[PDB]
């Protein structure tokens, strides 16, 4: 889910 999605991964820590 998410970073798998497409739209979630970055940096943000
Ligand atoms: C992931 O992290 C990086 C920031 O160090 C990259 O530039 C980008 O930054 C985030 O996304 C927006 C920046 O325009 C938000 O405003 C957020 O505050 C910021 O940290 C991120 N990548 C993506 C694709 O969003």
């Amino acid at each position: 889910e998410c970073c798998e999605d497409g739209w979630c991964c970055t940096a943000a820590p």
